[PDB]
């Protein structure tokens, strides 16, 4: 509720974004993969040009020929070497004809066709080689060390939000989840992913699984073990976790890993991943438990590509999914046999990340669905981007900025909370007890917690600085705190966060220091 | 058998979607586009503080922007693309007059595409731009350009799907409901509507092959039952390819104000532009009107995904919500909650961006920026030429393509001022009497059938016609689309059904 | 003057130069020819009339 | 300094630096001049003047 | 190659009559601007000559 | 069959780089360093410039002269500053200065060097190997083997044609000299592979090997009973490939102080022969040339490291003081005077001639010596490739090298528990597939036992072979009885060592599926 009287004293988008929907949009992007697309377009409308039959001096171009393309492309490659943008082209060539070893002419029209997006993306699910490429990228990310490749299928949506849009929607439309289920939701999560299952629509049941402060947000055995209740149908989780920012560790991955295996072989999975780049030796559930899995990837944290919507829905090639659906009653299957007919002969065989698609646009509207293929293109590259950067140079210098922030940001506090290997940081916890007990000690901690709220230390912050937190959400209202991301704001406004809560800290302590 | 018999991605389009892909496409906005993202990308690594090898930037700062704008385009007017967009800031401010520093900040950090879309329902500037070149195509020349709001959405498929959708989840359409349709039209049309998702009854307005297409009087006069709740067209329409003319639209403005002003309208004319002096029925009749239109077969952008759902301000879309019983909206404002405090106050088109993403996630709903940038630069493409040189390039190319097609049929059909030919009827009663007579037109049909035909043509030149239909199968008929393939695609679609006409005639002959 | 033609055309036409932002182009484009000797007059002529009798350079450019 | 000179001397000659429309100016040598080291590292330096120190960029230069 | 070989003018012309390709882009011009838009462009076939005047001249 | 699957193999996969692993036993890099290449080319240019520099008549037909060391440098740094923008023209503007400031040699002799050395329009001064590429080229060495004590003056090189024209080269000369004749007892660190093993059991030589095994369950490391079996005084000769080639390890601190005491203590007559080539794959690699210098004949090659095998360039590194030249002091005056007849149109104290000097006129019938050596062109290759690793402090194109090796290590344990543990001796430019282990990980040791019976060598190379286009190195080594095969992590691409694994981790379901069916009976 504070949150329609933080917004007032502190207007910003990014504010918002902060409080409406609960993200911090990054102020850092890879420009490398992004220069390339570009160029890659530069090339592409010539080779459109190329195309055109007749004089016009209107600029008209023709479909992209698929012959000689390699030569041509090259020639782009060698009279450009001095522009970044076209060296990593050339390289991405090397890499998906030479390490993933795809047919290179294919691959350099499916990426200019795509581009011109002159095209209707075929198939509609995502571009042959596109998903192929991504996929790779995927696995690696997500510390699926051991799943194959082939084994793996990609479904590219708008951005992890149409995912969760589109997946609640089929698993709807084909009972697989149904009014009073329950499900899991590991707690605490943004509002959107509570708000979605209880809409009227939906009217699922909610199960809470709430992470534990003193496990540095980890969600406990006990905790973990209420998925054993076989009444829970799914089990929908945020790894590493948003506002908490850590990903799930060991204990916590094997937990569920034999949950499924020994007692709970039929529960669904769907875990949204998107700040698994931002951990260390991520491992997502995914990898864990494939078969049971839907995972929901969106390349917009880690690219700074929140505007460019892009996401993946990633399922094993056998999964629960599609034996939920086998276990479904012949009167279901029997009308379900009529809204996809026109998909396919056999509709008992029509995999369920096949379904996402076609629900995604009414059906009838499949050939025609699917992420635009510019869209693709320029994902298919972030993925290059970082596939080919071996020392993951990229993913060092994010982790390293958003280290000297937080550097920044508890430079007045008492220097940082301890890091362990579980951490992400991507959405900074500022704690007012930990804060001036660090200061000074914990008698004037206990004392320090109780003169305030919340409320006060946000309000606070965003009048002396204009930056408005997000109230600390995780452990019964008993502790004063505020979140802060480490990705949107720039160091100087860091700073200022700091000074200001080191000020209210000298207040409070110089109250306390004359009893 | 004849289902294989040609493969390709084109053919599968045509079969599986009614739907001609363009072999052309504007290149100047999309090599505006390009140039437009280096540019972008400078003003990137401008805000990057660190040293590095990695690529990486910040966000582009607006302070200095037209400066900065100014020097890079003056740097570079030996580039398509850059005078375009230097062009286009000139447009923009001068004649929208339009901040020049937010349309292109808008546009750097649109298509950097590192923000999400603020506000979901369209990028500001972007709108203003893309509802002047809405109004204009569709011949929209009364209504003032701030009642008309778009939702940016990725194509006419997502729109379609949006808005029926939206409209049974608010009860605006409801089982048993009747939906009238302007036929014939591509299988896509027919199908969402007997989906039992919203189980309506179909009620034909079938246009008349003697009227070159057109819908007559007793047709469009039968959406005076009060029982249909909504006109549902395709305008230009497809297969047809012709545009209602005005006696049609007139017809209809007529039944709303004078009989069914509750009527809902839902109107898809990305054709438009193809037509001569094309008048949407969103230009007729503004109030009770939802506009669908797409970008890609215009401007040869399908992969894209780009086009809008237009609504004028006060419309029976909105009207029509104020009028649910208590029970309905009560239901409603609880699922648009979390959206704002009265939720009675909602607007339709406003509706369907949040039912688009489950409500909960409309705060990051809406279509990529970098789309959005390149509609904005299509728009301002359009807009900026005058003598409409595009349009013209595009209809003479349809009509040099129909030459080639019909040299030795007799020549293309009678052209009118309807026409729009996106697809091309070819009719071999009419090709048969153009090239041996009446009286032999008469036994070849009788003689053929449409299956015959389209095997001979695609088994010999690997094309595969869509099966004319739309008048009582008595007629052997295939349609083609003339945008595309090259010409000597269609000599060869002509030579192979003036082969099949000689064998016919050697007959007759004996 | 071309920068503030606002349509698309071949035969030649501009618009009214603006005021807004012009000492930067005209800075921009002395930098530019600093090899032609009409440019480093206007130039320093521009330091002249701003610089030396006080006056408005936005208005006197 | 050049375009803060008034007169038409061969002797070379400046004037101070204005400091109005400097970040533009500055902006124009920095991407006049990327492939040369030092400038990108000019470029930088405001950017972190700028961004991270939250300082004056016009002041600065 | 028929047009890098026929500007180098290093072959005899074959077949006499006229060159391949060029016979069938020319006829394509001359079935437009004699207004034939009813003959179809492989039943015209051409003789490239000298000029009107060797045409009349071997015709007669 | 050993001998006789070879053979068979090379059939159902036929490959220039498959034939190079089964008839050559290497494995030939995908990679290679660029930089030091455009470095060499350019030198080409701006050396062809200094040659027309001297031509003195006029033509157009493209003659040459001499290049001239006067204001070579002045010179070349115009030609440098010219062509900043180039990358390798860069490279060689620093070498300069390293070979100046950091070597202390004179500039416009290295200049002068490498320019008339490229141009090849000389015959190699001295024979043995040019002066300053000799300097620069140890230097190297000297760092890439650990050879952090032996004073640089000390160690000389005979730039040869590969560590392949290095060996023949070796044999001959020891033979000739009298230091190894037949029947003596020559000891081979084992597993190597075939070639090394063929040579010293020629008719030419005809000697005794005895094989100083290495231990599988020491992760190929040789236990001190069999590095002990060199106190034999029959044995004159250790000959070895260090880091190992297949076993792809670098002997420990232990392995490297016992033979150092089996020297000092009870063998100072005994002669090293160290074939060091995979020692920059190896993380702090340490030679028996920096162990035991003057005992040691350490043949390094360039060609697996900078991608070099075509270029053929290879050096023999010997002490000043060594115990070749004892040996040769020590022959009977009857045989040195069969020498001093050999070496005569050499010099007149013939007996003063260094053995590694014998090499060089060995090489060419002695007759031929003052023509002899490596091309100039080679040479300069060779001293540009050992000043690019030497001026890589960061060591980026070693680190990215094993890095790469890494890559390809983990794309190809995918499917199969992940690549085995790694030490600290492990080098592995050659991967070791051991169907024990593979099993043991994937299903367990039970069913990793019931396996190993299961199954052959000829098995499973034949299943990869097959489904994968590879054919694979024998697993040679240990009581046979573990089918196992080899691969290089440096011939082929990520998706290739992806369809290898593949293939492997079938054949383990597959067994898996045999013995799960047994076991449930
Ligand atoms: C920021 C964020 C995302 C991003 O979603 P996209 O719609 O792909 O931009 C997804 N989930 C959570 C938990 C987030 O914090
Ligand atoms: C071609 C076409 C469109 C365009 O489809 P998008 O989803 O916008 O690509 C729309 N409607 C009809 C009737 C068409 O034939
Ligand atoms: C000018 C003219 C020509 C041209 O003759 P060429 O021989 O082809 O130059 C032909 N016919 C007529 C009647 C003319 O007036
Ligand atoms: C590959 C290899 C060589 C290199 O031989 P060169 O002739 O120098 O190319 C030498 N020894 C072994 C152990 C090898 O594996």
């Amino acid at each position: 509720e504070l949150k329609d009287e933080l917004i007032k004293i502190a207007s910003s988008d990014g504010n918002r974004l902060m409080l409406n929907a609960g993200r911090g949009n990054p102020n850092f992007l890879a420009t490398t993969p992004r220069r390339a697309f570009f160029r890659l377009g530069l090339f592409a409308a010539a080779e459109s040009e190329l195309s055109y039959s007749y004089m016009t001096t209107v600029g008209v171009g023709g479909l992209a020929k698929i012959d000689g393309i390699e030569g041509r492309f090259e020639r782009y490659i060698a009279e450009n070497r001095d522009q970044e943008g076209v060296r990593f082209l050339g390289k991405s060539l090397s890499y998906v004809r030479d390490q993933l070893g795809l047919d290179p002419a294919a691959f350099l029209h499916e990426m200019v066709d795509g581009i011109l997006g002159c095209n209707y993306p075929v198939p509609p699910r995502m571009l042959n080689i596109s998903e192929k490429i991504v996929r790779q990228y995927i696995i690696r990310e997500m510390g699926a060390d051991a799943i194959p490749s082939e084994s793996v299928n990609l479904f590219a949506v708008e951005g992890g939000t149409a995912a969760m849009a589109y997946i609640f929607e089929s698993l709807k439309l084909n009972g697989l989840l149904k009014a009073g289920d329950k499900v899991a939701i590991g707690m605490p999560v943004f509002t959107p992913y509570i708000e979605i299952p209880e809409l009227a629509q939906y009217a699922l049941e909610e199960v809470a699984i709430n992470a534990d402060p003193s496990l540095n947000w980890q969600y406990p055995d006990s905790e973990l073990d209420k998925l054993k209740d076989p009444a829970i149908k799914i089990f929908f989780c945020v790894n590493p976790s948003n506002p908490p920012s850590v990903k799930m560790d060991q204990r916590s991955l094997e937990r569920v890993r034999n949950i499924v295996a020994e007692h709970r072989p039929d529960l669904m999975i769907l875990t949204d991943d998107v700040y698994g780049t931002f951990a260390d030796d991520f491992q997502s559930l995914f990898a864990i438990c494939p078969e049971n899995t839907l995972l929901v990837y969106s390349f917009s944290k880690y690219f700074g590509a929140t505007g460019w919507r892009l996401g993946v829905v990633a399922a094993h090639q056998q999964n629960v999914f599609d034996l939920a659906l086998d276990k479904l009653q012949e009167s279901e299957k029997v009308a379900l046999d009529h809204r996809y007919r026109s998909l396919l002969p056999d509709v008992r065989s029509l995999k369920f990340i096949d379904r996402l698609v076609a629900d995604s646009r009414a059906v009838a509207l499949n050939h025609t669905a699917g992420l635009s293929t510019p869209q693709q293109v320029q994902m298919a590259l972030f993925s290059l981007f970082a596939l080919m950067d071996e020392a993951d140079e990229y993913k060092h210098t994010l982790k390293q900025l958003i280290r000297r922030r937080e550097t920044t940001l508890y430079r007045e506090l008492g220097m940082p909370p301890l890091r362990d290997e579980n951490a992400v940081d991507y959405y900074t916890l500022i704690d007012l007890q930990d804060v001036t007990a660090k200061l000074y000690g914990e008698a004037f901690s206990e004392w320090a917690v109780k003169q305030s709220s919340t409320g006060d230390m946000l309000f606070r912050i965003a009048d002396e600085t204009g930056i408005v937190l997000l109230p600390g959400a995780g452990f019964g209202s008993n502790r004063p705190s505020g979140r802060a991301s480490l990705a949107n704001l720039n160091e100087y406004e860091y700073a200022a966060i700091g000074r200001a809560l080191r000020k209210m800290a000298d207040e409070l302590y110089a109250e306390y220091s004359g009893q």
